[PDB]
């Protein structure tokens, strides 16, 4: 009961009936698509995101090695835009996927799928 959790199908949430006030909300897309890359040297790429909230969003994401990026986290201010640089290096050869979690200082969160097929071309 209080500790074990079957498991349950992520649902897209949904605002209630009415919501105004002051929120934040960036864009971010569903998940990071890397082309055919080398096993071991490393992979980048770069991510625009557009504050399209209405006060200023602070977003926090989480991720370890391979899996790197930064700045970690950032402030934007709605009517701009910025890049976030994701570094990824797959020491393995093979699929590697992972998920980037990003946290609200509102208190919520964000899942991105992660993607690298590595080869080991050399």
């Amino acid at each position: 009961g209080s500790s074990g959790s079957s498991g349950t199908e992520r649902e897209k949430f949904i605002v209630p009936i009415k919501a105004r006030g002051a929120r934040a909300i960036l864009d971010f897309p569903d998940k990071l698509n890397f082309s055919t890359c080398p096993v071991k040297y490393s992979t980048q790429k770069i991510l625009l995101v557009r504050n399209i909230g209405n006060k200023n969003a602070v977003f926090h994401i989480k991720t370890c090695r391979p899996f790197s990026i930064e700045p970690a986290i950032g402030t934007l201010n709605v009517g701009e835009s910025m890049q976030l640089e994701v570094e990824f290096e797959p020491q393995s050869v093979g699929d590697h996927s992972g998920r980037l979690i990003v946290c609200y200082d509102t208190g919520e969160k964000v899942f991105v799928s992660l993607y690298g097929a590595a080869i080991d071309m050399n």
